[PDB]
Parts: C-alpha cells; structure tokens; sequence
C-alpha cells in the first residue's frame, strides 16, 4: 500500500500552473512553480464525474531564478502524488499521498501514512479532496 | 494553405515549458504574463534533436496573472501564439507560419504582415531552426 511512483506523467494533460514565492503559508516545502497533470482517469474526476480507481495527480515542483523580472523555471524539487484507490487508501479519503524528492522513485517524502497531507486537502471534501480546477 | 491553422485540442498536448514575465522586463509589452509552451507530436520529434516535420506545431498560451498573497495565480487568457511547421509553404519565414489568436479565439487573427515580425526575433535561433524551447524533464 505505497503509492506508485507515476511513470511518464510528463506526458498527461497539463491542469493548471501556479507560483508559490517566499512569504506564501506553503513556501516550505511547496515554494516554486508547480504544474499540475492528470492522467485520463484524473480528467474523467476533473470533469464532473466520480474519480474512478487509478486516477492519479501530480504536483510538479520546480525552483525558480528570478532575473531581470523572469522567473524562469530551475531544477526540480519534488513531485506530489494522490493515486485513487477507494478500498487501498479508504484511511486517507480513498487517495494515496506520497512525495518524491527531485522527482525520483527513490526519495520517497511521506512518513506518516499520507495523514499530513491528506489532513489539508479534507477541506475540500466536497470535491473529492481535489483542489485543482480544470481551466480552459 | 497561405493561413495558419487553429491549433484545435493543444490543451491536450505535451507541455514543454513555462515561463513568467513580469513588469519591467524587457518583453513585457506583449508577452508579459504567465506563459505555457505546448507541443504536438510531430514538434516533439524535431525538439528530441530530430528534424521538424510538416505539421509540427508549437503553442505558446499566455495568460494574464494575479496576485494573492505571494502567489502569481492563472487569470485570464491574453492569446495563443503558433508556429505551424511548412518547409514548402512559409519558407518566406524559414519553413514556420505564424500567426496569434487574440485570446485564444479562432476568429482573433492578429498577424498582418505574413508573420514578418513574429519571424525577425526567431531568425536569431537559426541554430535550433528558429524555435526558442528546449525540452526538460
Ligand atoms: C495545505 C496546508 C496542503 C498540504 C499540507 C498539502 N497540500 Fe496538496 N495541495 C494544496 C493546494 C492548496 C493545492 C492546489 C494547488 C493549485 O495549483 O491550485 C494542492 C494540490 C495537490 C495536488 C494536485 C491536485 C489537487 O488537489 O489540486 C497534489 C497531487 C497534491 N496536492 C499532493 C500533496 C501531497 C502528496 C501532500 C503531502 C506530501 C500534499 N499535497 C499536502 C494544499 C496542501
Ligand atoms: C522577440 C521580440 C519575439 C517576438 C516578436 C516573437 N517571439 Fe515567439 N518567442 C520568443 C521567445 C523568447 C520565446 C521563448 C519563450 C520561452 O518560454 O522560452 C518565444 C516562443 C514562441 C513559441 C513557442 C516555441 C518557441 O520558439 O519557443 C511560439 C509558438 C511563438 N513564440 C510564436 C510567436 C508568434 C506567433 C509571434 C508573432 C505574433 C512571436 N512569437 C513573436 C520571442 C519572440
Ligand atoms: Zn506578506
Ligand atoms: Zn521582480
């Protein structure tokens, strides 16, 4: 009951983006620009449908270098993961949290059963525990 | 076959890149904004370090953005950039057609020139056959 590391997320539809800079209440660890991807079965919950198993959603985190009133984006911090599981990860609202340092299936963040995680996004219990919105 | 065409379903294309350009930058007036680079299949062969094939297209979306409590949040959509890869029919502008959707809307077409001047700022990336991306992880 480890959330997968999702391979080729990369490649899936591009939610929304957004930037974190320091002074926000998640600068640590969330500060920088992040990106956020579904896979189809992440769309399907996206659109107004249930999120079916298998759904899974990743926050891209990169640094950023401000210069000359750019920010450009730097290296990768880590990437977040919430993989749909109803019956798995029914302790944590049936989606799995997990972390990955640099975006590495070896740097695994989470220690805490996806508890910490999963304590901020009940707030949004009305939408599935998802706080992305699909934008046009 | 003089016109670009309306890159119809780019949302679901591959995203290269993206980029935030704010107040006193020197591209700020037009591209000032959050912007985001998208690429369709026959592009991400000539980004791989192939050569650009007929029908490669590149997309650059940008977006207005406002401020919330250091954040930089997506607002509304300004306009899409394309570049739209014809070696035989844009060749007066180095195999690419441009051309710029006011908000992101088909009927918003604002190039008049034949994309003379979207073309004379790439013509300095000849070297990587006039696109400014490159692919990361
Ligand atoms: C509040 C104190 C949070 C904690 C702790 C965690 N997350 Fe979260 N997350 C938060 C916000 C406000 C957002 C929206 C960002 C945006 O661009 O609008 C997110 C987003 C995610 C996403 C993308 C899906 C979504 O719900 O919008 C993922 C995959 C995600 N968060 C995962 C994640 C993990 C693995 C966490 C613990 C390591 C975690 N989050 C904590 C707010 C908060
Ligand atoms: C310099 C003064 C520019 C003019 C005028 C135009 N573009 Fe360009 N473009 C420029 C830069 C620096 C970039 C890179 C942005 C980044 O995030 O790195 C771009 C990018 C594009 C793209 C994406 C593909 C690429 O070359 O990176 C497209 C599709 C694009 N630009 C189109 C475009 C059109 C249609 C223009 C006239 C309306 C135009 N650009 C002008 C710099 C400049
Ligand atoms: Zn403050
Ligand atoms: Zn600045």
């Amino acid at each position: 009951t480890k959330v997968k590391y999702p391979d080729g997320f990369r490649s899936w539809y591009h939610v929304k983006s957004m930037v974190i800079q320091p002074g926000h209440p998640l600068e640590n660890p969330f500060g920088g620009i992040h990106h956020v991807y579904a896979n189809a079965e992440a769309i399907q919950g996206l659109r107004g449908g249930n999120y079916p198993d298998g759904a899974v959603l990743v926050f891209d985190l990169f640094d950023y270098q401000e210069d000359n009133h750019a920010l450009v984006e730097g290296k990768r911090k880590l990437i977040g993961v919430m993989e749909r599981d109803a019956k798995r990860f029914s302790a944590t609202g049936g989606w799995g949290y997990e972390g990955f340092g640099e975006g590495k299936p070896d740097k695994r963040l989470v220690t805490d059963g996806g508890q910490g995680c999963f304590g901020c996004h009940a707030a949004q219990k009305e939408s599935q525990y998802v706080f992305s919105r699909l934008r046009d």
